[PDB]
């Protein structure tokens, strides 16, 4: 009855955070809300890096909303992590939001080169209508 | 048919010296189906299982330098009454280049009507609200 | 029950020495809609997608003349074929600089959080485990927890 999606990262599409689906639709790597209502929005991304480079690294993960009404990319949930021997840093985001029919949501990262596809299928993004 | 489920997603006020002030009257912040924000606390409108979550983002310019202890805690106060539900501790400094430490807490809990919920930190001077979506507190009834 | 969804949030016993003992029989720790805590393990009551999460906090006063290794792991045991599989795991070395005696000991803190979404079948036993229970931190409560949320 309630619109739901749980998309995962494409392991084969390296150097990109490309969402793969298996009833909310996935259009242009974005989740499209099919009806007005309260939604649980969630995501996790797992980063890996062999040793620490001299350039100070910042790892960002963000869920953005492109409202049907005022067509502007707005951040709903966001986190920043400075991870600096191989290091491992997960980032997980989630909250409840009122969304209107036609809103496009995007789960994005700044460093796809640091994404860890090793434990992927644990790099996910999803929405659950309440 | 709107969901009648008690839900809340409050966010941090970026104009709060040495404090974390929860804001509901903002774009993409929410109080719904009976949830109340009173004295910086979330008030549960009915008995039930709830998802409780919170995220705080800490930022610090270089390592200056001592026991920089970062705590984030979600506490529960029953209708009679704090009692810690979720908590995390982080030391962002191992040495002495701005650092970033996010703290995300979440779980499922049985709560009774009238319980007050607070999301608190020890170092508000280290908070970061440069961009939106970085500091929040919420509850979702099941 | 307002929901028929299998959920659990168990917490660490601060009195069980040298071990990570999960509790549900405490305030702010629950088992619901079929989830069972049997032999320190969470028992899945039905096939489906579940959020599995665990947080553990380690504390140690000072970094001695050693290289310490901290592990945390979420394991799955399925009825079928008695299939034991590793779901989520983390390894952390809190010491990368040995504190020499002449200099004061500074206490270190290493939190480990594991979480993901997994397909589980009815009767699967899930375990959240650590290698060094002597390094666990009980200064405050709500730091060490294990839980599952059906989707
Ligand atoms: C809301 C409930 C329960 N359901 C539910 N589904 C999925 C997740 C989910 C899945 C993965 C993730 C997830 C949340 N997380 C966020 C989080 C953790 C703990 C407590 N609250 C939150 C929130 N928001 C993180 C980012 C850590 C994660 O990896 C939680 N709950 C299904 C819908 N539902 C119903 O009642 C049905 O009507």
């Amino acid at each position: 009855d309630k619109p739901v999606a749980h998309v995962v990262a494409n392991p084969q599409a390296e150097g990109q955070l490309q969402w793969l689906n298996r009833g909310v639709e996935l259009r242009d790597n974005q989740l499209v809300v099919p009806s007005e209502g309260l939604y649980l929005i969630y995501s996790q991304v797992l980063f890996k890096g062999q040793g620490c480079p001299s350039t100070h690294v910042l790892l960002t993960h963000t869920i953005s909303r492109i409202a049907v009404s005022y067509q502007t990319k707005v951040n709903l949930l966001s986190a920043i992590k400075s991870p600096c021997k191989p290091w491992y840093e997960p980032i997980y985001l989630g909250g409840v939001f009122q969304l209107e029919k036609g809103d496009r949501l995007s789960a994005e990262i700044n460093r796809p080169d640091y994404l860890d596809f090793a434990e992927s299928g644990q790099v996910y993004f999803g929405i659950i209508a309440l």
